[PDB]
């Protein structure tokens, strides 16, 4: 009686009943802004990634807008690591600077910004340390101020990738405080602790990050945890909320999509990139086929937005 | 706190967060065959719509499926009207002509065949009539062998628009039956009693309408009637299910779509089409603009299939 | 086994199952005041709506009321169209005067008033307008003394169509400030950019509308964010909500009506309205059919109240 | 911030608000017929219901259908009570005689027909008694007869009030046996042991009910079981399902409606009748105001179609 | 296959599956006290009901307790009636005398008071009235010193009848303000405009109700405003949510039961009391079992409390 | 007021709340047997993975189960590869070989074993092959005589990976017609036309695998499709379901566990396993953490079992 390959007997139809598309407009590039003029670096763990100088993030975001992509995310690594991380709030910062270039250059393109002290620290943490501990509340104070500096560039998206306690909340009242109740908030509101991250830190040469970031990041075996913790922050007044990493967390996606009434983002993290990048190139797998593939399965998880280092790649097939 | 308006400050946002789109992928374009040779008869109550001969039903589906259209919804118009309407199993019919036409020339496109004895018989009603009262079993084992007639012919679905009680799952049987149980069944599941009808009508040029076809079309006023409709025809092994009319019955659309795990289909009647269409001749709408959000809202309310006659309109501006 | 033909074999089984029906007590009429004494306007994009002088509003008033029509809108187009739009809140302002005199001649009936600026601006917006952009709170302030002027003037219920953010709780707390905590108000909670204002922005004469308002006015693509809308007004204190526009939108109704536990208001719009009556004049559609099948549909979706230009002579035919 | 006083502080509010309304075409009457000629014996316990002779039956329908009432249901009182209840599926018998003349007379009047043994046995029960036990699958057999009798005089729908198990989808077989495959099936789905009966008990002047029915009829403290009743009896094939007795079994209407998306019917039972009509004439309660507020709690429970023996003065009150 | 009446077969297997059963536990007897010493005065319209000098009231209270009932609901009828309610609040008010001597008497039992001003009032209603308008906010300040004074005299919980917008949260803050976080408070959460009134409005010798009550009491025809009623009482404070009427209104009770996680309340009222001791007389009907059998009712409903004039009469019998 | 950081403060306080968890009993190891004796071909495309003999998978299967792995997936490499596939059924064939030979060595392991055409044919796809068509029920039915072999060689476990309709139930249907009820079925319920099957496919050296496997593996893009799958498999009498890929597909999982009720099942395909393996090599990731992780994430998704290819590596680390 019933026999569903049938909607599977043409691409005929397999088109007409196919339930997710991936668009350009699910597509969001992660931009490394390393100081200098005309110097691009590739990161030597993620083949086709690179480190840009500014005026060369700003002829590349030309590229990247004109392949139809809509929204940028920016990684600063500063010359200078301090403990106290305030060259993450500094005004003339190469993360500033970058903000205002590219927004003057291509006003139509969404600047969103990484809020978090990762990079700007020599203990290579998202926060402030003290006697081994990683603050909190000192963490958040001057996470305030890092998307105060960003919004006053000229930014149109903060997002905090710190993964401290009640920070949403705070930048919210931050952001309301100086005249920017425009710019947005999108939370990493689930992110893990993963395995996965090693690519993405040794290109923002963030110095050796000590000991693992298990008093923050997620458990990589909660679900529950992961509803309590986006509730809060859309309490707190998020307006997108993310779950990072991305293909092996297509569950907790899911859950979050069913459950919010509030746009979805996800990212396709250096591990993953690196994992497609390394095994192509030993044949072992086709590149375009699984990078695309991988993307489609977010899209059906039921993620909106699409943090991924294959964007670009991405928006040339969809051309 | 919450400020929505955030997701709408730019292009760049909207387009990131847009819960929905529209693609060539999910529109199906009706097609309106008559008798003779090289003819193209516009309707007069639905400027932009054709009553098509044969060998220019060919080459409107040429121009079709490279505009990227997948599938089209045959309508045929008989020299001859029969009160027992059994020109609709004529395997030499207009309708299976045009079915053994197009798939020789387009084989890569869906043909879906309405399964209804309206244009057919002089009494104009769905099914066969006698004491002034529309049959059911008996209307049904006469669209056994129409079903049975196209899917010899070389149709890929079969589309089903009559009305009548358990008629899907003696169509599934009659298919299975005849070595047909890879053609697919489109059931119009809950098709209503609506008066939306009128410029369709006269397009097929069916005789007198006589008394209304509420005794077994679907009541406006019931919307947990569709849900016991949809059901049975479910259980009975359609494969896709529609709700018809469209635009004002996007309520039914998305009952369906939350509650039943089987693509959901629409129909873009030709009482709509016409409302836009008298509308824009007059200067009071905006002819493409409200014909494509029309459709949007469709995509929105959870449809995956639309069937419309702007179907190519719409094609060429997403191209 | 299961026939549901069965319900639909007479008129006196269709009557008894039926589970909506359409009554006077679910139509609300709107009306546009225009300055000056014994004048009435046609509009030309909407045949058989009016521009009505004070004067003729208020017998009009009379007939709406002894045809059973409960609730009427009020639209006010001033003489004088300021950049701070200040007439909004004139004691003196021509829309004051209309609710002061109905009020004094039919007390029975419900006056409920239009709260935007869109007709009293010359930028044709529902805010302010500093730098192009639509400004939030500034318009808010003014929206504030707009609906305490109304209340003033002896209205029963303010109905703001401005979509501004967090708009309905401040005219909740200006309304309880000046002691009219009685004073009701039915937010346009979840109003769509929409192609099918055309004919109402005429009818106001409002000047050129400059660029669309997809600023704030909801993406006709989104469903999820229409739920996030009607919650924040209900949390704000809004007594009744309303999805705008109406019949390609019956499927937002339904999740508003299933899920917020108040009572539910749809606006058959201008559109909608010109689509009906210039098919009708073709003679390709029944007016009095399709007009009233589509205010069933409404209330098959689940709306309590339909803000439609057809609810006299839908009066008419449910005497 | 929250007033819902707001919603209910003139009629014009409270009308628009309004949840739920009573109409004419929610009553059915139920219809008492005695054998002779030219008799109206009024009912004892009772005042306002008659028992009718067939031709003042035939004009008590007249004047019941020009009041708009669009169904009744029929009870026959035999001259004759035999032990095989055989008079039940007399094709002669006084209540298939009611049917013949009353479909005549006014055809376009549902005629639903009660299915039950109790008044044609001497031993006052809904079944045939053995030793002391009322038989089940004995019972449906004759049963079956019955309901193929009423179709054959001309019925409409036929209305089991047994409470025997799986007597539903034996009357649909049977009744689809002999070509009344089109003829309903309203069935007293959840009909408790009630001691609410009493007035009905002599109205039909049924024999000695011996011992009480409660090894068939529901316990009055059940809630679970009455949707293990109901879904067992929509399987069969049930077009209508019935909740009796009705004001103190609100509830059990509520789940019934909530949960199987067919048809609600309710019985407001002889005692609820006389319950209102024994206080009124003590000057206690408005008989007006409590029978028309009770018809109006059932439709806010959630039934559709309301047998009830006020039905006549509600109708002229409706009107 | 499924044959239900297996569980009806035999007592000894009825018992066994009863899925509800009445307790005294379940029962509060309302009590109306009038000024005097030694009087018992038979309300007219409701057979079995008296009114209750203080003396009386307190040995009245013995039986009741001894027969097992757990609490009571007192209603005061005072000698002066004043246009601003005053002795509603007198701590030597014959309202405030009876919880006196009875918590003096019978300590154990359970003694809410009724907090309403109606029968303190020459108007007869709920709250103080203006000009024609029975006010919100002034009445609960007199609501509040109500709860207050009765708190005083000894009171275990306060039941306010009212229908008043806020008050429960108001009184929950008065009481807490007066040492008295400890005195619980039984909200009339969904009151119901009611037409089942009659005969407890001459048992409090209220004068003449003036215009009907539906400015504050709720529509009959309504279920969804009943739910948002019940919530703003929880979120307020409310120990006990009541529903009111009863027999009538068992759908509302189960709402109020599978939603809110909150002891729920009802009210067997004087009407439904007064239908069947008048039904009774006549010998229509038998009074025992119809008063339990409508007891058991709102049990099954998912009543926990039930507040019956039959409560003594019920308890003789549970004994 | 909320701090979820405190359930992450310490490995103490981690380990008490972690929600789920990685054991042996979630692991089966898949196993490739190829033809000869005393031979171990690692895969090129797989290191670490090994085609081998059936002495040596004995001898492998003794070292497996003494790590605690509970069961094993046996494919089966033939010597020749015929457009029937008769070697499938072939009771001297090398699977069944295996099978018998597991079996009398290590008789407590658990024999699941591969049901598809796919190394058996030389078009390399699932099923049999006619005009380019990839044939179903004549596939099926040589499916139940090779699910019999398997079961006759000695196997617990029959898991069917060929995605053909109504496999499951025939299957069934022919185990139990050959005294094999006890055999279980652990169905490839949704498997997708995946790309990461690449590294599987050189391994097992099935010839070339011609076009797309489209027509019948689920579209990668298809949610509610899968559950339409999956309880079509389980009313076909599924033990165990299965989801395939694994890793960027685990919101499929969590909604096959949080709807179904049965054990749910999980491939770590080839893909993901070459993926991890070519990027540790490089130094970019750490192999096993992320192998761990991966497994850790299944778990999490709502997964019980897990084949994986690290079954072996993971099984050493939670010894
Ligand atoms: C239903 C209508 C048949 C009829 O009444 O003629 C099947 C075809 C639907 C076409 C919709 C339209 O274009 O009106
Ligand atoms: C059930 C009652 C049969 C009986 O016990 O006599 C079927 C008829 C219901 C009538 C309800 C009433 O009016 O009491
Ligand atoms: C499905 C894949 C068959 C094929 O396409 O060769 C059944 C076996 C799954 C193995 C998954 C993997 O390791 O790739
Ligand atoms: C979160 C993780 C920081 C770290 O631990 O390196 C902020 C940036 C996420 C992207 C990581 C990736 O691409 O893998
Ligand atoms: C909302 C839309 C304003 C506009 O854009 O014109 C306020 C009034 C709604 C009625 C519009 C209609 O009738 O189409
Ligand atoms: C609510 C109703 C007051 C009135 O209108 O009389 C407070 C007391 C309820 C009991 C009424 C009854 O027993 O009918
Ligand atoms: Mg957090
Ligand atoms: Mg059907
Ligand atoms: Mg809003
Ligand atoms: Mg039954
Ligand atoms: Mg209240
Ligand atoms: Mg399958």
């Amino acid at each position: 009686v019933h026999r569903p390959r049938r909607l599977r007997r043409t691409a005929a139809l397999r088109n007409l009943v196919q339930e997710n598309t991936l668009t350009v407009n699910d597509l969001v590039f992660p931009l490394f802004v390393m100081p200098g003029t005309n110097a691009v670096e590739e990161v030597s763990s993620m083949p086709g990634s690179f480190r840009f100088t500014i005026d060369r993030a700003v002829e590349e975001c030309k590229e990247l807008y004109d392949l139809g992509i809509q929204g940028i995310d920016l990684f600063g690594i500063p010359e200078q690591k301090t403990e106290d991380g305030s060259e993450a709030y500094n005004d003339n910062g190469i993360l500033q600077q970058a903000i205002r270039a590219i927004k003057k250059a291509v006003p139509e393109l969404c600047i969103m910004t990484d809020v978090a002290l990762d990079p700007f620290t020599p203990f290579g943490h998202d926060g402030l340390v003290k006697d081994g501990i990683i603050l909190n509340d000192e963490t958040v104070e001057v996470l305030q101020k890092m998307a105060v500096s960003h919004a006053e560039a000229g930014a149109d998206f903060v997002s905090p990738s710190d993964m401290m306690d009640g920070r949403i909340g705070a930048i919210r009242e931050a952001l309301d405080e100086t005249d920017h109740s425009d710019v947005g908030i999108l939370s990493y509101a689930a992110k893990y602790a993963s395995s996965f991250y090693g690519p993405f830190r040794d290109a923002l040469h963030s110095a050796p990050q000590f000991g693992d970031k298990s008093t923050y990041q997620m458990n990589p075996a909660n679900t529950e945890e992961a509803m309590k913790e986006v509730e809060l922050d859309i309490v707190e007044g998020a307006d997108i909320v993310m779950v990072k990493p991305g293909l092996a967390y297509l569950d907790i996606v899911w859950r979050t999509k069913e459950r919010f009434d509030v746009p979805v983002a996800i990212y396709h993290v250096s591990g993953e990139y690196a994992m497609v990048k390394a095994a192509a190139a030993k044949g072992w797998i086709d590149e375009d086929r699984v990078m695309m593939e991988s993307l489609l399965c977010m899209k059906r998880a039921g993620a909106d937005i699409i943090f991924t280092y294959y964007a670009k790649e991405a928006a040339k097939k969809l051309r």
